[PDB]
């Protein structure tokens, strides 16, 4: 019965996603994990990369769907008949940023019920953004990734 | 699926009917859940919180207020509860937020924690604020219950 | 006697920004709506819209004078003789970012000085910024936003 | 036009002197006003607080010192005040400030919330911060006026 | 180089050992100095916080525990320590951290304050916390010495 | 024998830098203030003026050895043999980004311990971003900056 989704630009997907997605799993029946086509900036990975990526690493996990979607996320929940809103809220994270979001959202789309999970402590002070800036720079960042994102990560870098 | 929505409710004001309405629609069961908190010298004893809430959830069919004295992780398990309320107002208490949250995970890893948002209206208001505008004979019926208000005002009265 | 000013790039101005302007004419004499002639980032609307605009929304508010000003606020403040400066205060601010501004400006100009005001609830958690990029991707806004404002941004986006 | 800055000024520290010395290069006249605050077990008296105020702002022409123990709105509104000053330090204490506002604002909406910010040099201290020191007998005379520097020196011996 | 890391230290947890060992590997000597703190009504007096945390710290060569009542900043003078460590969790203590490190910056400017990061593992822990566990029967073996996690237990028993 | 690396854009060095590697050279043997060669965005300075500037300014510093580096820190840390990593806290600093940034290089290098400093309340809530963005718009900006750099700016700015 319940449908939620949890969208963003997975560029790319991590271990700290991976655990957030993971959580939602185990209180909704149908996790939506969305990924943004066209995000503002161009992404280091393509939509088709992303998804792929996001797939195989949720692979083991049943109720989650990926899926990609273009403009409006709370357009797409709408049609997608989603009613809880996945946010993962780190330890680093711009709550004020979030509470933004969430309430705008919540103008757009007001059936759509913003939740925040808590990621592990492991994953609480790392973003996709850091990454791709350490990997971009010849940092080691294996241990944020899942193995498949790690492999694709070295291609698109090479 | 039963969640459970801890807190000193001291009192029970709109906000947090606001927050446990969201629970309600999120999931099949929602304990309300009044810890005594002695250390905080409540206004209320835990007896009249329990009230206060029962008869302010009563229009909320899926909701049972209960008072506890114990961890509030123990009291989860035992409740049989898998998902832990909390209320995350316009304020940076989310760091506070984030130390109960990390030890109430290392006491029952099981039980997630989520956080709601509530309405902008309800955004800016405590029970704490409350009782001390009351305490000064300030016009508080707009945050709180109708049964709430009174018993507050008979408690200062 | 007393004036101040309330700059910003108002891209487009929102109700956000009146109710802030509104609260500033009931505390002091002559308040001047400066709107920045060329931000860092190309604006939406040109300097000329956000004038006309500002203008209209503002035109029943008796001591409001909008006008555009180029370069180092201050500057413009200083030859405006304003000596109190508004900044609104959303809940979702960057608080710190404020106080840098702020002691920025009394740098500049010390007889300038910056007051905070708070806006309702109401519009606490909106930003321009937010309210063009949810138009942009197929959102409704129409609730931030003077009616003006509104008929202006869909000739905007089609 | 007239402003109220209200406070527990216990005691007024030359912070406090910076804000209401701000307040009174914007407005007419200016009340600062001290809240009896009895649950916070004050170190003076409300009546030394006032007098240590006047002393320390008869300097300041346009600011009128006063002692108060109701609501703060309705004082502000007896007072006949349209703007309440309050002064935001170098510390993330907005968000409390928030609530304060918006609960002032829903007791009387025609009181203007109004906040200033300190100079440098005091942007870190507070009437806690500076007890705590004199509380182990360090030198806090560069924080306070010099009448307030003597009551606390004596306050302590 | 000589350096102080004070605090309540009520009690010293996996936390406080964390930070201590960062400066130990930092600096020539470090002085962990417990603050008598009798405004906090601490769990612990301070004759048994001190032999907790020496015992704590035993295997860390260059550390000496004391225990102070007096100004910290004249206590660090008189320790001949010209560094004063404290640590920095995953939560906005920042701003209190300023106004504390400035104060004792203003009296003995020499004494430089530096902030060291715990580990993840307890980035979300306090004295505070674990005691408000404890005082409810809950699991804090994992956040203490095993020292400390024995008189913590025999302290509630 | 304590290295410690101070590294950062310096574009350009300014008084609060200043503040916080004197501090730095109070504590510990060896100091180097390292400059990143190739900053996201496109410097003010170039790597080779921002290197002069900043030896310029700290050469009365006799522990001080100014550097410029590419790629990542951590990388250029481990082969300078550093074993303290400064930064500079100022009061309008975003705090979670430092926990970011600080866990993250640990993962890096953990041998590298991250310490912040705090400048005094002077520099306490100035930038090198808005000294730029003041000066390049007309502002005054000498107060921040060592006489050599405010030199070089007005040049630059010519
Ligand atoms: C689509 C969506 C779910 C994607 O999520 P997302 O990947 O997290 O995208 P964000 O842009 O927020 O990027 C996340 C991080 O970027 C940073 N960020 C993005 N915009 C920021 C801003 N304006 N100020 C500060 N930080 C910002 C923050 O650090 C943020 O993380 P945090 O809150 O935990 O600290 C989200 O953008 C959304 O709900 N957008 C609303 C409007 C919309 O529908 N998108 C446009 C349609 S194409
Ligand atoms: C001119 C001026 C009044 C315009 O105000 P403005 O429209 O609010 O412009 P801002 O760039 O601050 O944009 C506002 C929002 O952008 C964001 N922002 C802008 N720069 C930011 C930064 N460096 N870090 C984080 N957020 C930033 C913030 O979220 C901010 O809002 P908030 O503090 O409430 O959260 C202001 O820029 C000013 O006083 N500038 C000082 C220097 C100057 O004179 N301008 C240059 C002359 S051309
Ligand atoms: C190299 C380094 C030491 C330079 O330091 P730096 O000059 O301070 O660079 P920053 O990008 O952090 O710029 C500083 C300010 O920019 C702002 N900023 C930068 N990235 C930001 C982000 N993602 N979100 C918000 N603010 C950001 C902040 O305000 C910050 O200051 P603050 O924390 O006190 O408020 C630092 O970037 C680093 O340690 N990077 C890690 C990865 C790396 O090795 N660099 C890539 C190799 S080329
Ligand atoms: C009551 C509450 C949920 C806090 O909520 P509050 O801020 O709404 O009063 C918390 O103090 C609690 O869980 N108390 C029960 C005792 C306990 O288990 N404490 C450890 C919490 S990690
Ligand atoms: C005194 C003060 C302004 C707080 O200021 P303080 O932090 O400087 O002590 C506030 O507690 C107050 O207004 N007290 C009077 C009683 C009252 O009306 N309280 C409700 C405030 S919303
Ligand atoms: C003990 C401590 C370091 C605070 O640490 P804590 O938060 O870990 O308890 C501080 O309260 C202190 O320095 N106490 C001694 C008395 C004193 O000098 N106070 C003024 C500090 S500016």
């Amino acid at each position: 019965q319940k449908r939620a989704i949890y969208p963003g630009t997975f560029d790319p997907i991590t271990n700290g996603h991976i655990d957030i997605v993971t959580r939602a799993t185990q209180m909704f029946d149908h996790v939506i994990l969305a990924i943004a086509a066209s995000p503002s900036k161009k992404p280091m990975f393509t939509l088709e990369e992303r998804v792929a990526l996001a797939q195989q690493a949720t692979a083991h996990l049943g109720n989650v769907e990926v899926v990609g979607f273009s403009d409006l996320m709370a357009n797409f929940a709408r049609n997608q008949h989603a009613t809880v809103l996945i946010r993962g809220l780190r330890a680093v994270a711009d709550f004020e940023y979030e509470m933004q979001l969430a309430h705008m959202n919540r103008h757009l789309m007001p059936e759509l019920e913003s939740v925040f999970l808590m990621p592990s402590k492991e994953w609480s002070f790392i973003s996709s953004s850091l990454v791709k800036e350490v990997a971009r720079h010849q940092g080691d960042v294996t241990h944020f990734l899942p193995e498949n994102v790690h492999q694709a990560l070295m291609a698109k870098l090479a």
